[PDB]
């Protein structure tokens, strides 16, 4: 079948010139709205949530892990290091690296999270451990953001990512203290105002993690607390056919607005 919201998302996609994937979970009744919900999309920076969560999980059995210093060398710097660049020849704790990766989308910080987990496969193993059989991280930063059409590397589906984000932020995939830390980090994101959040009623609160890459790949995943109602989880992925396509955060905002209006 095809619902009204699904029809509106289809119209948005057609006018956009790209491919749109959406997954909503409304925890008020556990109902879902999917659009290309089982198609694979490049995650880009949205994968940073899985890496941070995996390190939080490790910290459950090490009350001091988040305070562990990690050396940042000049050679470690990649293509987007707004926080790490200030700490070259110094150190950052895993908590600092998690906050930098999530709230500033720092790619060098993400690489340190991946390294702590033993490589991209370590992040994938954590995803499997919490019931996500779809997610796959294959590369480090920044090549995990190449976003080449058809490439299965570093992809997931909207359905899978929404279910996992729910488990992490609203469920029991993490311990209570760790879940609160993850939510606090997401709510403090600095990069998300033009994406999902731009399509929501002003009064609503949210935590999100953006992603972007080649092929005008423009992503966002969010946990939303609408004013006076049970939280939602929303994933919006978008990618385009030309390598040099422009970013389209307005498409994500439009998708979120359609979703919000349809509740
Ligand atoms: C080889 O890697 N290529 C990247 C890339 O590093 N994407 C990563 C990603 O996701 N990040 C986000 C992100 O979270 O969206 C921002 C956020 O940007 C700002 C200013 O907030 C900065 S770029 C980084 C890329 C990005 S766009 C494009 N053509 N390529
Ligand atoms: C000359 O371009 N250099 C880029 C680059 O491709 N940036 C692109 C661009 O502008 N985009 C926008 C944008 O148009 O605003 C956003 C905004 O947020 C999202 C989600 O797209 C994310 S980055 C992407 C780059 C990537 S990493 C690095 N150090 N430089």
């Amino acid at each position: 079948q095809t619902s009204a919201v699904q029809q509106k998302l289809a119209a948005l996609e057609k006018s956009s010139g790209g491919r749109l994937g959406v997954a909503l979970i409304d925890t008020a009744d556990n109902t879902q709205v999917l659009y290309r919900g089982d198609e694979r999309f490049p995650m880009c920076g949205t994968s940073k949530v899985m890496a941070a969560a995996a390190v939080l999980k490790q910290s459950e059995t090490q009350k001091q892990l988040l305070n562990q210093p990690v050396e940042i060398k000049p050679a470690d710097l990649v293509n987007y290091n707004p926080i790490a660049e200030k700490h070259v020849n110094g150190t950052m704790t895993l908590a600092e690296l998690s906050a930098a990766a999530l709230q500033y989308s720092d790619n060098t910080a993400m690489n340190k999270l991946i390294a702590q987990l033993g490589g991209p496969g370590g992040v994938t193993a954590f995803a499997r451990a919490i019931g996500d059989e779809t997610f796959r991280l294959d590369r480090t930063e920044p090549t995990l953001n190449t976003a080449i059409p058809g490439d299965p590397r570093d992809t997931t589906t909207p359905r899978a990512m929404a279910q996992t984000l729910r488990q992490l932020t609203l469920g029991h995939a993490l311990g209570e203290t760790q879940r609160a830390q993850l939510v606090t980090w997401l709510k403090g994101n600095t990069t998300g105002a033009a994406s999902i959040r731009a399509g929501l009623p002003t009064s609503w609160t949210a935590g999100d993690k953006t992603g972007s890459g080649d092929y005008g790949t423009t992503n966002d995943i969010a946990v939303i607390w609408p004013q006076g109602r049970a939280p939602l989880v929303l994933v919006t992925y978008f990618t385009q056919p030309q390598q040099n396509a422009e970013s389209r955060r307005d498409v994500l905002a439009s998708a979120a607005r359609i979703i919000a209006e349809g509740l």
